[PDB]
């Protein structure tokens, strides 16, 4: 047992946020099959359990992964009440949580043993608030999923859009499950703003494209604006033309021009026979992580140890330069401004501006 390390990877494969659990899932299989299983003299074992995006499935998952397969290590979080609800739990038993997918920006000050590889909201959301602003957009409308994510997203991207002289007419809410877009949308084509500003989970851009299109709003000049989530790579493939022209801010795309990339994305979908998304990037890299940390202790498998030798660690991702912050424990990582093109009969978000190395405003 002293030559196993374990990773709880409690994820959503099934329900709503199903296409979150099975990216991470993908993405942590390929990291094994191109790096291997071995780090330090450790076999590592990766411990799938599926919380279906359910906070109080979450908690009893964790705990049955720390107290009875004694875990080292818990990862993964497709949602912000998923990790919420893991994090006393990690604090108690000294167990690194590798959040792989939450994008709140307070998870990481619920507890000393959380890491995140994924993204915060207030990233993305202050550089689309900046660009909206300065791109001749003067109204905007917004729509967000009815929690922390969407909250944080839409105070980000007023603050700094309103600054640049933008005004909010309207600010629209809608439940995280099932979600009708359809209300909101018919709100948009009897009152016209420049834009709309648009937050849902990944795995739900492609539902509300569908509805965009249907309300016919691709024809009303009205752009679509926001995080890159909407824009979800995961589902571009799906979407119309309709898509075409959507700008967004984020800190992964699957055409990032990069040769690691280029690597990635090939094995990817040579591997699964689909593309990968930004959930994907975050769970690979989640993984890389728990490696490179066994790698620095030297074998040292206790909690304290791992948060040690990952904080102010950095490397090369196939999204670009990233590092975890040595005071926050938060991803640092560029964000980039994308606009949907078609390239090769494909939609992709092709990236034209790039900020560099931007820790969460949500803490700064």
């Amino acid at each position: 047992a002293e030559d196993t390390f374990k990773v709880g990877l409690i994820v959503p494969m099934t329900g709503g946020q199903a296409s979150t659990g099975k990216q991470i899932d993908n993405a942590i299989k390929l990291y094994i099959k191109k790096h291997g299983d071995t780090v330090a003299g450790k076999k590592i074992e990766v411990i799938l359990k599926d919380d279906a995006a359910i906070p109080d499935n979450t908690k009893r998952l964790a705990q049955e992964l720390i107290v009875n397969d004694k875990v080292n290590v818990i990862a993964g979080f497709g949602i912000t009440p998923a990790a919420l609800a893991a994090a006393p739990l990690a604090t108690q038993a000294k167990v690194p949580e590798i959040v792989m997918a939450a994008g709140t920006s307070i998870i990481t000050e619920r507890s000393p043993y959380i890491v995140r590889t994924s993204f915060t909201l207030a990233q993305s959301s202050i550089i689309i608030g900046d660009w909206a602003a300065k791109n001749g957009i003067k109204k905007v409308a917004t729509l967000t999923s009815d929690y922390a994510p969407g909250n944080d997203a839409l105070a980000f991207f007023k603050e700094r859009f309103t600054a640049g002289g933008g005004e909010i007419v309207e600010e629209i809410k809608v439940p995280l499950a099932n979600p009708d877009f359809a209300p909101f949308l018919q709100r948009m084509k009897d009152a016209k703003p420049d834009a709309m500003f648009v937050f849902v989970p990944a795995g739900q851009g492609g539902n509300f494209m569908k509805q965009f299109a249907e309300r016919g709003l691709d024809k009303s000049g009205i752009k679509v604006i926001g995080p890159g989530d909407v824009m979800d790579d995961d589902l571009l493939n799906s979407m119309g033309d309709a898509a075409l022209g959507v700008v967004t801010a984020h800190m992964y795309s699957a055409a990032h021009p990069s040769a690691m990339n280029k690597e990635f994305v090939a094995a990817y979908k040579k591997e699964f026979g689909q593309r990968p998304g930004f959930m994907a990037v975050g769970g690979y890299d989640g993984i890389h992580l728990v490696f490179e940390a066994l790698k620095k202790t030297g074998g040292k498998a206790d909690g304290d140890s791992l948060i040690a030798a990952m904080k102010g660690m950095k490397w090369e991702s196939p999204r670009g330069p990233i590092s975890i912050d040595p005071e926050t424990r938060d991803i640092v990582q560029n964000i980039y401004i994308r606009k949907v093109e078609k390239v090769d009969g494909e939609l992709y978000n092709i990236e034209f501006a790039k900020f560099d190395a931007v820790k969460d405003p949500g803490k700064t």
